[PDB]
């Protein structure tokens, strides 16, 4: 199954994060990279102290159910997810999303798949966008449809 993770950072220097946390990703057994977008700069749109969020999507084949694969995401967050700088652990500053997962719906206690605000979110929609442009929805909507619909400011790379 064609899983999509977005992938995002609000590291101040977030490179060695999030190729940590694509490295993680692809060592998730039973699955495997197949594409990763390019990493595209968010700013923040309220308070200008926070981070830039670098952000990207991940296509990643795997044969494990969709629990599972949340199940590992977020043992990356909790492994990978914290940077220390001087005498503590900073806060977790990874955020991994699956938004979708082949073209099931999910709607557990844990799970939410299609991902429940990933259509508000350009950071998500364009970098999904430069990897999967033909991509449907399980309900039949189309990503080209979303963004030809709201029209979001497109992201710089990083
Ligand atoms: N520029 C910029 N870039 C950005 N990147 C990412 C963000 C916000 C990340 C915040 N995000 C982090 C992960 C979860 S954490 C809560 C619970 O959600 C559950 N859950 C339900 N469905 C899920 C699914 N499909 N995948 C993963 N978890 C899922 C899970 O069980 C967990 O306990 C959701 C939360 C959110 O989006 O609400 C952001 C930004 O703000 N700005």
């Amino acid at each position: 199954t064609v899983a999509y993770i977005a992938i995002g950072s609000n590291l101040a220097s977030p490179l060695e994060q999030v190729n940590a946390a694509l490295k993680a990703l692809g060592d998730i057994p039973e699955s495997h990279i197949l594409t990763v977008s390019s990493f595209y700069r968010t700013p923040p749109l309220g308070p200008q102290d926070q981070p830039d969020y670098l952000n990207a999507a991940v296509a990643l084949e795997t044969s494990l159910a969709p629990e599972e694969l949340l199940n590992h995401t977020q043992r990356i967050e909790l492994q990978q997810g914290r940077v220390r700088k001087a005498e503590r652990w900073g806060p977790r500053t990874l955020d991994l999303d699956i938004m979708l997962f082949g073209n099931e719906v999910i709607n557990t206690e844990r799970l939410t798949v299609p991902h429940y605000d990933m259509k508000n979110r350009g950071f998500m929609l364009w970098p999904l966008f430069e990897i999967a442009p033909e991509l449907v929805f399980p309900d039949g909507e189309m990503l080209r449809q979303i963004l030809h619909t709201r029209a979001f400011d497109k992201l710089n790379k990083w």
